[PDB]
């Protein structure tokens, strides 16, 4: 069942084997993924999380970022580990409360603390739309018509050797999968449909890393929503997901009664489908209980472009409709070099002080602001462009806004930009060498919001800036619970910082 919108979340270790190979883990509410947590538009969410880790080798503190939520005025409970708190400890409990004005769509949480939510801390969010204008598109909306894809290691993220290539060994659909090497068959998942009828799935990437191209053999979706906007239909056979994006599209189960392969292909690890690798199971109700024997094309006739996707409303795009037509135009060199990524020639190490406590005790201006170089001040009531010009090894990067979803006035591969009518979201790859991929947003939102690549291995390698909006009115927009001020006098003094 689905959790919330107000719920407590117990963070524990414990032994899985999603593969068939057991390891330690970090669960929310006891499984991978976490538990559905679960509202309607407009909703309080309190989701009190109690940190119970004891296991060190996976780290005992931790923090959970509500990702692509704006946090208006709640700034403090965004997650994101030294910008907005210091991390709650073990055997302690922390109220994030917090309201959902304005959106509805498909989200997720996830640890924010190092790479933590490699080890498991991960599971999808809904806001659900009582008056959801794609409503009548679908038939059926529920906890079975959400798709996980998640990496999974067998090494612990904190134990990944410094030097070597990390890659993951399985792709979990659902939580199961099958391991890329010393494959053996363990269990699937069966996402279960019934002829006729016509089904919101709901496709999350909780990766760390890989992209995944997913498909169903023998189906098309017809995608309606886009990280939580909705969008004109748009109907595809083949969707190139990022890690940390969502779509909604609409399943039409109207193939012959059976069993179909559902694959999700990621862009490192294993290639192919040998062994059922990289699959689960579309099954009909009344088909034989057996795997698929369908098979995909070659070639995929309608794979997903970025630049086929419109909102559904009227969004435009705020500012001027050419390069630098903005308030404050920006554009970020994104680097990497020895084992480290940079920002403007800043690699991102987190502070002792969150940058948000920063501020409330009168740091004002983000020159004043730790991690010096790494906090970038933008002005109030302004259309901010940002270009984010790929070429970084690593890539493609999918780049993340915190506080914020934003116009995607250009997109990976295509050099022509959209100053019209193209999709927002909030997780974007800035594509391939020599690509310009550029965002714009306007400022309503005053608080320090995070700006990363979504892989979690290059932000915690440094690939990472903060964006201080509205330094001058963050104290008075973000009022903060006497809770939020108890955490990092906890944390150092169980920490002896
Ligand atoms: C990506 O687009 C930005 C503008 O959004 C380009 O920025 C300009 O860069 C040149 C030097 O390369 C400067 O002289 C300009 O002041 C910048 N701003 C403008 C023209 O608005 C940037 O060059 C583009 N990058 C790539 C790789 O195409
Ligand atoms: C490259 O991106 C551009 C801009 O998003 C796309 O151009 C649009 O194409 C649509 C569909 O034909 C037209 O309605 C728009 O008027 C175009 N806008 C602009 C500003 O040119 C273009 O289709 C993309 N290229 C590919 C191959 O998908
Ligand atoms: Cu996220
Ligand atoms: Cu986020
Ligand atoms: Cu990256
Ligand atoms: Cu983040």
């Amino acid at each position: 069942a689905q959790i919330g919108p107000v719920t407590d979340l117990h963070i524990t270790n414990a032994n899985i084997s999603p593969d068939g190979f057991s390891r330690p883990a970090v669960l929310a509410g006891g499984t991978f993924p976490g538990p559905t947590i679960a509202g309607n538009t407009g909703d309080n969410f309190q989701i009190t999380v109690f940190n119970d880790l004891t296991d060190p080798s996976m780290l005992t503190d931790t923090s959970i970022h509500w990702h692509g939520l704006f946090q208006k005025g709640t700034n403090w409970a965004d997650g994101p580990a030294f910008v907005t708190q210091c991390p709650i400890i073990t055997g302690q409990s922390f109220d994030y409360n917090f309201n959902v004005p304005g959106q509805a769509g498909t989200f997720w949480y996830h640890s924010h603390l190092s790479t933590q939510y490699c080890d498991g801390l991960r599971g999808p969010f809904v806001v659900y739309d009582p008056n959801d204008p794609n409503a009548s598109l679908y038939d059926v909306d529920d906890d079975t018509t959400i798709i996980t894809l998640a990496d999974w290691y067998h090494t612990l993220a904190q134990q990944e050797p410094i030097g070597a290539a990390i890659t993951a060994d399985a792709t979990l659909i659902n939580g199961l999968g099958r391991s890329f090497t010393n494959t053996t068959a363990s269990p699937l998942s069966v996402i279960t449909v019934q002829s006729g009828k016509r089904y919101r799935m709901r496709l999350v990437s909780i990766s760390c890393d890989p992209n995944y191209l997913f498909s169903i053999d023998g189906h098309d979706m017809t995608i309606i929503e886009v990280d939580g906007v909705n969008s004109q239909q748009l109907t595809v056979d083949q969707i190139q997901i990022f890690a940390a994006q969502r779509y909604s599209f609409v399943l039409n189960a109207n193939q012959p009664v059976g069993n179909y392969w559902i694959r999700a292909q990621p862009n490192s690890g294993g290639q192919g489908f040998d062994g059922g690798i990289n699959s689960a199971i579309l099954r009909y109700e009344g088909a034989t209980v057996e795997d698929p024997t369908t098979t995909a094309p070659t070639t995929f006739s309608n794979p997903l472009v970025e630049t086929d996707l419109h909102p559904l409303a009227d969004l435009g795009v705020p500012g001027q409709p050419f390069r630098g037509g903005a308030d404050d135009p920006l554009v970020l060199n994104l680097a990497f070099a020895n084992g480290r990524f940079s920002i403007d020639g800043v690699s991102f190490v987190p502070p002792t002080v969150p940058v948000l406590l920063q501020i409330l005790s009168g740091a004002q201006n983000a020159q004043d602001l730790l991690p010096a170089g790494s906090v970038i001040s933008l002005p109030s009531n302004s259309v901010i462009e940002v270009a984010l010009p790929a070429g970084a090894a690593g890539g493609p990067h999918p780049f993340h806004l915190h506080g914020h979803n934003f116009a995607v006035v250009q997109s990976a591969n295509n050099a022509t930009p959209n100053y019209v009518n193209p999709i927002w979201r909030d997780t974007v790859s800035i594509g391939g060498t020599g690509d310009n991929v550029t965002i714009r947003f306007t400022t309503n939102n005053p608080g320090p919001w995070f700006l990363h690549c979504h892989i979690d291995w290059h932000l915690e390698a440094g690939f990472a800036i903060v964006f201080a909006e509205d330094i001058p009115d963050t104290a008075s927009a973000n009022p903060v619970p006497q809770a939020w001020s108890d955490l990092c006098p906890a944390y150092d003094q169980a920490h002896n910082i």
